[PDB]
C-alpha cells in the first residue's frame, strides 16, 4: 500500500509536526471541515472532536463525481502511530456504497507526517483500493480514486496554508 505505485504526493508544509497533525486531527475539526468544503464536498456530518483519544473517527459527506453524479462518502479514520519525535501515521477508509461494485472495494489512503527541515512537516499521502470481491471495472475505479485523491490531496495542501498564513 505504501510503495512508489501508490504514492500521491510528498509535500512539505512549513509548520512543525505537531501543529499540522494536530490542527487536522485535534479537537478543532473546523479545520478539517473546511478542507472538505474547499474539495467541494458537501453534507459533511460533525466530526469528531475526540480522534486523539479513541483512536478512530467516523463521518460521512456526499461527494460531487460511468457511475452516479454524486455519492455518499462513509470515513473511518484510525490513529495508526502517533510519536511527535518521530512520525504520525493517519489510514483513512473510504467506503462508497451507492456506487458500481460500492460493496467489493474499500479505498484507503495513507497520511503519513513526519519531521523536515527547519521544524517542518513533511506529508507523505499514499491511495489504493481494497478487493473483496470480483470487479470487471477495477482498473476504471483505481485510476478514478486515485487521479481524485491526487485532486483532493492539492487543495487539502492549499488550504492547510490557507490556514496557516496568519
Amino acid at each position: 500500500a505504501m510503495d512508489n505505485d501508490h504514492l500521491v504526493i510528498e509535500a512539505n508544509i512549513n509548520a512543525p509536526l505537531g501543529k499540522v497533525v494536530n490542527l487536522l486531527y485535534g479537537e478543532d475539526v473546523s479545520y478539517y471541515e473546511r478542507i472538505l468544503k474547499a474539495q467541494k464536498n458537501f453534507e459533511i456530518s460533525p466530526i469528531p472532536n475526540n480522534f486523539l483519544t479513541k483512536k478512530i473517527r467516523d463521518y460521512a459527506y456526499t461527494k460531487p463525481l460511468i457511475g452516479p453524479s454524486k455519492t455518499k462518502c462513509l470515513i473511518t479514520d484510525t490513529l495508526e502511530h502517533y510519536d511527535l519525535e518521530d512520525y504520525v501515521k493517519v489510514l483513512s477508509i473510504t467506503k462508497n456504497p451507492d456506487v458500481p461494485s460500492g460493496n467489493i472495494f474499500s479505498v484507503k489512503t495513507v497520511f503519513l507526517f513526519s519531521w523536515d527541515k527547519n521544524n517542518s512537516t513533511k506529508l507523505t499521502v499514499y491511495n489504493s483500493v481494497d478487493w473483496t470481491g470480483k470487479s470487471w471495472i477495477k482498473s476504471m475505479i483505481e485510476k478514478g480514486t486515485f487521479d481524485g485523491v491526487a485532486d483532493t490531496t492539492k487543495i487539502m495542501i492549499s488550504e492547510i496554508k490557507k490556514i496557516l498564513s496568519d
